[PDB]
């Protein structure tokens, strides 16, 4: 049986994190998958490394240990929603954060408890390339209950993500998040004029996910 063990983002994790991460969506990623070409795995790592300290420093994101080869196996990065560093994105990634803040904004901005401190942002999971998925899954569940520990103990109101792929989105159900958007990828409109996702399937959804703690 995967023994998990929860640990606080440090400094020095930020190789270990990125790889995770970097794995977990180049190529992998519902929404950046329509994007192409002109996606690299340097766009994602380029956001991390650009936010990297602020990240550790709010004391919010965790990783997750192997605790029998005491190597990290997956991660949650969170933010306060309301206390989130300002990114400027140079890749097409800035699409993909348009798209959530279309599908967010709006909802956290007049239906979610105003004020610091309220609403908890899952805004990145990841796991490692290897696992197989048994140890995915339970990953995922380890890093599902975690961050619900961390809402409660650091006193949040609430946990608030857009969940884009159907693994993420039925996991969020039977966790009881309620769901407060079901948006269909392929009929989101850029400045442009132009659909970004407009070749997506009209069952790929961007759920917006709120769960009260
Ligand atoms: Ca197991």
């Amino acid at each position: 049986m995967l023994k998990m063990e929860a640990v606080p983002l440090r400094l020095e994790h930020r190789q270990e994190v990125i790889d995770i991460i970097v794995a977990s969506f180049y190529n992998k990623a519902d929404l950046e998958q329509w994007l192409k070409p002109g996606v690299l795995r340097t766009d994602y790592s380029d956001i991390l490394n650009d936010i990297w300290n602020v990240l550790v420093e709010r004391d919010l994101s965790f990783v997750v240990y192997d605790t029998n080869t005491d190597r990290i196996i997956g991660t949650a990065l969170n933010f306060d929603a309301r206390n989130e560093p300002e990114v400027d994105i140079k890749s097409k990634l800035l699409i993909v954060f348009e798209f959530l803040e279309f599908c967010e904004g709006p909802i956290r901005d007049n239906y979610l408890p105003k004020g610091l401190n309220q609403i908890l942002h899952s805004f990145m999971m990841g796991t490692a390339e290897k696992l197989n998925p048994r140890e995915n899954i339970a990953c995922m569940h380890f890093m599902e209950h975690e961050v619900l520990r961390v809402a409660r103990e650091k006193q949040f109101a609430g946990i608030f993500t857009t969940n884009t792929s159907p693994l993420t989105q039925q996991l969020a159900d039977v966790y009881h998040y309620k769901t407060l958007l079901n948006f269909q990828v392929n009929e989101y409109v850029h400045s442009d004029g132009s659909r970004p996702f407009g070749d997506a399937p009209d069952e790929q959804r961007a759920i917006v996910h709120w769960k009260e703690v």
